[PDB]
């Protein structure tokens, strides 16, 4: 029954993995911990087994990790970024079938799938410069014959706990930096998609092997919330990076806040599209669509809320229903699908009770609001009006497709209606006037990390620093100066000279 | 009795103080909590009092601050600099006078009093550059047709909260940065310092009286633990800087994180100096001494560990035993002194606890260990030795002037006992090992914010950025891009085209 | 007779000129060169008699200023910014007078002589907050054991030659920049504003002075051509920053290439503003104005070139001939006057025959045209229309207020048009169009050094990069990190390893 | 009798090589020109033909390229950095065969045949991560509604001319950085390495074709002195980067003056090591070796000066001439062959000059100092003592392996001695004194633009800015902010408010 059995899948032994696999690296594998059996949101077939970490296969891994660190900083970060690049080339080999298996296991479909690892293969490009860049400025000393310096130097273990949804580039993007700032990794992804987690690192482990590399380098323990909160709460890992929701992520927050360790949290988005009366509606209509159902979703920057000018708000309805009624549907592989699975039956269950609160609310579902008819976990893409913007089950984040669309008639309510919410991940505006433009940028405009224009919420590309405020925990990944957050500053003055402190009456001899 | 009344003390009405003073400054005036009196620490006297912030005085203080923000943060941040830069002159106008009331209320001698208003202005004329300067890169964009921008804005308002050990320039260097970022401010100092946060506030309330701004912009809410919590605890306040205690420090982090909040955190030290044995004696003995008793031990970068290799480790003693002798005691304000009291009279008790303590631990005092026999609370500099480099009392910060002296042998041991404390403030090595030298800068030498060769662990500069690593807090301070700490980053990205997204086989209109 | 011998004119005695006045300052003042008497263009009445520089005056100038230099480069750069500072606040005590000196020796309006000396107040300010900042990245090496960094140092001399038309600004910009740069500086300024010159350098040698440093670090020698040639051809001068006609700086520029010496060019400017059919045209019509005949069409930034599209071409022809018509004309120094005399009679007729080669060349003058019926040498602001855009006199720099009004259809058109002249120093568009605006700031948009949107020509603030492309020399100054222009850049690799190379097969001892 | 006709040179069809080839590439292959033979440098065998470029060629190619720029300047910065990253797999692909010719082309050994096309590889993988990261800041205006913003172009068509000695190498730093940049290239290489730029251009060229981009993105145009300096008179080649001869690259710099376009220029070196009392001549002596004699002495950053402090000067001559005794001279291709042939036979002819020339100047040869007697153009490797640091012949680059040792008895004159010389590329102390080593990199120390300690003449990675100063050209390539030379910044004010200029007295409509 295990589809990893069946000849269909044969492919997925191109990514090492068997019936049983091991989820924790370390150099070794092993895994002495409770067995989880993944599923297929398409179908909820069981794809394969991974054996989770244990207590003791965490403090082994741990220990194996630091003890490689003192290797892995003593490579120059150029040589660093040599490992980095050939990591990417090694994805590259296996885009095809790690991206179905992305599909497969987490749900998503196939050219996203495939373009989730190709992000990870372009940060691994974009770390690979860096690696030849980190590092701090030179400064003029106030003091004849001293030099200022400042400098930066990893901070040691890495702790990289994931999500569900971006389960291959969410961890690439983390590693590919700490990689190259000299920092050593531990990984605990999510445990519904404990196989992408072992074949991301059974392609990693392979390079670091070719190149007499301890593996603990990127090491792996597989768990749930047991192996996370313990990442949380270790004093030896020196960064603990967590994706996921802010439920959780605050939890984390305070755990390492507790013992002064170092967080950057990227936890949940309740991200806005306003569309002002001089929009290009042939823009802002593929615009929110997409960015509402794509994933299903399930993006951390997918369009939850539409604002929309009152003099357009109806023929905008309108038109994004005759689009959502094209939405093409069916399993995350099968060729020119748009629309697949949610994750679990857990989040099907979520988005029934938001179409519930929201119609109770007062709110009128125009479009979706159902379940498929259909084995696997399947929903109508979901579009909400008549709500008010301050409805509760439009301050949540509901993890399902369900866009809420709001009149507005001001730039000044609308602003704040974007910022009134908790969480400040994504947002957009849709308009020409240049002045409104530069507002939404500025210090009374968008409160969010991610401001876009004539962009939905999910417009974001590596070469930028990636994160939210408010509720979205402050943490920035990828781009910019983001690997500042992977490296401890030290403030160095260096005094070259003879010279001797006034003596201040004392005799020194 | 109050000093402020006494012919000798006239001077202090030129700050504008008063036998009673207003603790709340907000764009007017007042303070309705508790009337604190604050103490000269050279004789125990009363000086003046200063009225507290009730709760209520808090409330409107806030909302205030925040009303003034609107208009403060549509001031362009080079005619923010401008404001910044009068306050830079305010303070050269009175830096006699204000240095003395450092001297007079807080205890360190006159020359450092005045070094501190000094470090103030200097910070001030840095800000003004800088107020031309801040801002993100405009980045390459991988779409065509749009543009890819870090932009950065104000958090909005700052609280402050100050040690009574710099009780002019941490304030300062928050408030120059802070301001030029766009952010309004508001004061807590410590209560011990009340008189000299009020004659600060009072120098600046005029600068913004003069240039037609609300004060409130700068505003002062004078109190202990219970405002200091409340700014903890405050949704309103988006960035706490806090310089304190570890201990207090750390649940003024947890309720930051509780509520989502931004903190910077500058806390305790426990700074070591590292003597290997070629190092230059006639620098190593002059540099201890003074990094070691300067501001009677209560710098938050003391040298309170001296590291001394076994070769020179009883020559380096005897040496600074001869040293320490030449000290010359007195009241701060007195011509030639160069040691004062400590802070408090419970300081005192803290400093006779630590060494009692470390004779227990079975350390050796061979300097000072008692109290002096004068008014004021004037303890003598204190050197111990034989402790081991883990003896408890010797990992703990006690802000008093004890010396804990070790011997050791190896480079790589040395280092280790360096980094093996919590705190992670400061740190200087002396040595001319070129080798050495760029290893304690490296990824196995200092964890430390603030790494030194050849100059003691208080040398640093305001064009660096200040600050600590571990228990220390992890905030910096003044120079570099410690700015980024006081405003928020969005990642922005601006379609300019009328390129239409990929229609993905759906009929748009 | 002369100006400065009569009493309304006693004003002049304030900052330090006589009727005769030392034109070489290096410490002493001197002049054994040609005496020049300056006029004021106003009136057409001489001011004071300056002394310029012999030979031998410039021989032993150079030799003073760079043994002045062994002094000034081991001052740390914070301590220059100091003396930078100094300057700042003594041109803040001489502002009224020294802008009311630029008005009189050189003829522009009160606000703008009193503006210029604002501009260099405000580059002194940056400079402060720059010289804690000047220097170059720590870069990882791929070499274990290896430091790789980028240092910069002073070039040593710094020769600056500048224009009759911002006499106090350029100049001040560069020297501001060179001295926190630990340059020394030597000033060759027009030598029909010696007096705006002198009085300059009495105010910064004062400081020098003051402050015990060599005055030679801010050295003058006034002079022609021939000065100027010297210091073209002078291997001592390392770096020649000069602002002049494309003509002159073009054969400055090839002696200072042939003799390997680095020169910083800042040349004419022919700059175009274009109006779009959706621009805001209560934006375009006084932006045109003040930007035509601000400084009565003496600036390097001067619109010379107006674009308007054909739709509203004639509309806004019309509005510019009415507001031409309300220009207040009169001597500089009255404040309410908009509109100055032209800098000399050899100016006036130029202007007379420009306007003649307009009108062969097929062009109307619908404004303007001749000279002023009064004292002094005023000029008619001027507006000819019917010219192409490729007509000779439209492509010729005529420091004049003459602009040449073309019509326009199309972008693509509009843009090649605004790059087809030699100059590229400034350029403005005035449109609303989003994508418009973009392309203009991009690789098919202006290939001018100053890009600007809704604003004229004469935008531009200190804290960017300014200077322009093509014939106006690539030169930059004052902002971003124009302070590299000034330095010299190392690439330094330091081995503070204990390593040896390998041998290759060599038995070494 | 053509090497690439005998079937053990069978490896250079690999190339794509064949008896007549050619050279000019514009899209497509071409050559109307002369045809050159190149030769083996080792034996004087003819190895293949080449095709050069007729001014037609040029003529064609210039505007082909030109209008590939409309193209490419289109493409996004990190998609023109996806194509560099393919170059450099096509290089890795070749990279053998490509080092094999450049050994048997231009003559240098083969692991450094090798390693130039590494090098290559290398900044190729840099530009990859810059492709995402050039542009510049976006500033705080001074003006409210106004943003200012750095913006960075390609300059359009940039040509490159380049030296026999690097000529894969420096070519492709030159073409990786530019392409990112946005700009289109065309090459000039040496004549006598004709088939290496044919090589190269075969590899970029397949490249492009496959990616469907116009070939002329990177041309080719093969010639001599007559094709480059068309190129520096031409006004479409808008940045030249030239490496070659200070001779040459005068009057190329003169050139590009005289027409106002931009040059790079990277000229010759006279790079001096200075061994102190202090240094480890374990360090000193295979480093001198290896820096003097590695390329046959034909790097630009061959160690041509050798300063030792007297007391260790003859013990260092004696160590270093029993180290040369054991050079291993033979093919380059050998690989057990440490020193191979000259380029030229009138290489060897100024060679033998020199020798010559430091006899008749008072120079002993202490080793070498003949031709060898063998096919090929070999010289012995040489040592001259006991000329004045300023004898004529050793202020002159003689591009041969010949090392002129000097005495020295203190610091300051013999850094006055490494910068007395015209020429400012590299240089290097060996010392373990910090102040010393901190005082050779500050404003008193070097000169040169590469600056090392304890690492000879020849040490420089990519990560650094790389180029020289004085009569070396003040160019740099590769690392840091070097990309800037390849762009041409704007300054660009943007007014997006609805605000009107102040109307100054003038009733507009
Ligand atoms: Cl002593
Ligand atoms: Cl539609
Ligand atoms: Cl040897
Ligand atoms: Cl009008």
């Amino acid at each position: 029954t295990l589809l990893i059995n069946q000849p269909q899948y044969a492919w997925l032994k191109e990514l090492g993995l068997r019936e049983e696999n091991e989820g924790v690296y370390n150099g070794s594998w092993g895994g002495r911990g409770e067995v989880i059996t993944t599923y297929c949101p398409a179908n909820n077939e069981p794809i394969a087994r991974v054996r989770q970490a244990s207590v003791a296969d965490y403090e082994e891994t741990v220990k194996k990790a630091r003890e490689a660190w003192k290797i892995w900083a003593d490579i120059p970060a150029p040589k660093r970024g040599e490992i980095v690049r050939q990591i990417g080339d090694a994805l590259r080999e296996k885009i095809q079938v790690l991206g179905s298996l992305v599909s497969l296991e987490m749900g998503k479909i196939l050219v996203e799938g495939v373009g989730e690892v190709q992000e990870y293969v372009d940060i691994c490009d974009y770390a690979v410069g860096l690696s030849r860049m980190i590092g701090g400025p030179i400064l003029p000393s106030e003091r004849s014959g001293h030099a200022l310096i400042e400098q930066w130097n990893p901070v040691g273990l890495v702790g990289i706990i994931t999500a569900f949804n971006f389960p291959v580039a969410v961890y690439g993007g983390n590693n590919a930096i700490a990689m190259i700032c000299g920092n050593v990794c531990l990984w605990k992804g999510a445990p519904t998609t404990s196989l992408i987690s072992v074949a991301v690192t059974k392609i990693i482990a392979k390079v670091l092997e070719d190149n007499k590399l301890p593996g603990a380098i990127c090491s792996l323990t597989c768990g749930g919330a047991d192996i996370g909160t313990a990442m949380a709460k270790d004093e030896r890992v020196n960064l603990l990076s967590f994706t996921g929701s802010t439920q959780v992520g605050k939890q984390v927050g305070l755990m390492v806040q507790e013992r002064f360790g170092r967080s950057l949290l990227e936890l949940g988005g309740n991200n806005a599209i306003i569309a002002f009366e001089d929009a290009d509606l042939s823009l802002v209509v593929p615009s929110a669509l997409f960015a509402a159902v794509g994933t299903a979703g399930q993006r951390c920057t997918t369009a939850r809320r539409l604002f929309i000018h009152e003099s357009i708000h109806d023929e905008v309805v309108n038109r994004l229903k005759k689009a959502y009624a094209q939405i093409r549907v069916g399993n995350p592989w099968d060729p020119n699908v748009l629309y697949g699975p949610l994750h679990t039956k857990q989040a099907v269950s979520m988005f029934l009770g938001a179409v519930e609160e929201a119609k109770k609310e007062g709110g009128t579902v125009v479009y979706g609001g159902k379940v498929m008819d259909r084995p696997g976990n399947y929903v109508e893409p979901t579009i909400v009006t008549g709500l008010g913007h301050d409805a509760s089950i439009a301050h949540t984040e509901t993890f399902a497709p369900i866009l809420y669309v709001f009149k507005f008639k001001n730039e000044e309510e609308v602003f704040a209606w974007n910022n009134e919410v908790k969480q400040g991940l994504s947002s957009s505006i849709f308009t020409k006037d240049l002045g409104r433009i530069f507002r939404w940028l500025g210090p009374k405009g968008s409160d969010c990390g991610i401001v876009n224009v004539n962009i939905p919420t999910s417009g974001a590309e590596i070469g930028g620093a990636f994160g939210g405020e408010k509720h979205t925990g402050g943490g920035r990944e990828s781009g910019s100066d983001a690997w500042k957050q992977y490296m401890r500053r030290s403030t160095c003055t260096i005094n070259y000279s003879k010279d001797l402190p006034l003596a201040q009456g004392i005799k020194f001899q």
